[PDB]
């Protein structure tokens, strides 16, 4: 048929196949496609994102500045195809032609007082507050909170925050040219002590 | 059939095909639809909420600051979709298109005098007298009295106050550096105790 029934939060894609190019078809309407247009699938529900929760879609639309769906010349939504969107909270939106959803209402990360967050960058960025973060960069994020995830970073696994009590001490040991607590070069394969009673 | 009957108190969808956009039909009135209407589901009872008690539905219709349901330009009802409302007693209201009945008539929440309520914020908000919570800010709240269920709080557990007998002392934990009764840096893992009879 020619006839389509959008309701008020569903969206569909059409490929016309005259101007050869798709869009995006966002309700509310129970729109009817030309000759020329074809609808792909039936109506799917919008992408939403509950509050506290994330999804993210790679092949994302690259808006400008304004943060506008710029339309290619061709009529096909301009895509930056390898990148990725953080989409974090909002509204029930449509996808375009083109956007493979990866990441979708999963809840966001909830990082506990007494643990931490191991970072690995999977490629370089600049940091929030204006780092640059090499491909392999060890961050490390201890909270509590709720951390963002970011498609520049990477959570590698949790850190357990090891409990010392009150006479004891904990045996660490160091896997690179790195600095512990208190200034001492702490080549690779060195062991050193804890010396102050705190998680 | 283009006849409905909409008793006292009761309500219903309809999607207007030519407008295509659906709205809330709250009586008293047998209604009739029109060509274009077509009528989704039977007079449901409005939702109702009886004093002391709660219900809160997802998806809520976004009003002003006078209170006012706004319709879509559409013509949909506009809705936060992610958020949710806190509808303490009222009324029994009409639900409009959209709306996930999330809670419904559930019992306030009776803290007794002797215990209280873990909470934990799910989200960043800010508090009844003006704080910032984090999305993992651990409140608690004795009574006794009646909590209101928030959206932006989540009671994790009920704590019951140990009663202190005479000669005696509670044997405590932190497992964070918080402060206890007395102002001494309570480390993770450190213990003390209680010095005061009472529960």
């Amino acid at each position: 048929e020619a006839i389509i029934r959008i309701p008020p939060y569903h969206y569909i894609h059409v490929l016309d196949q005259n101007s050869n190019v798709s869009r995006v078809e966002v309700g509310p309407k129970t729109y009817i496609r030309q000759d020329n247009e074809r609808v792909l699938f039936a109506p799917v529900r919008m992408v939403t994102v509950p509050p506290r929760h994330y999804c993210i879609v790679a092949n994302p639309v690259s808006r400008d500045t304004q943060s506008s769906v710029l339309f290619d010349i061709t009529g096909q939504v301009r895509l930056r195809h390898a990148d990725q969107e953080i989409r974090l909270a909002q509204d029930p939106f449509p996808l375009y032609p083109g956007e493979v959803l990866e990441k979708d209402i999963t809840p966001l990360q909830v990082v506990l007082p007494n643990t931490a967050l191991h970072l690995k960058a999977l490629l370089d960025f600049e940091d929030k507050n204006g780092d640059k973060v090499m491909a392999g960069d060890e961050w490390l994020f201890e909270g509590p909170g709720t951390y963002i995830p970011q498609k520049e970073v990477e959570v590698v696994e949790i850190i357990q925050a090891t409990v010392i009590k009150q006479n004891q001490a904990l045996r660490l040991r160091a896997r690179k040219e790195c600095f512990d607590r208190e200034g001492k070069g702490r080549v690779t394969g060195e062991e050193w002590l804890v010396r102050s009673v705190g998680a």
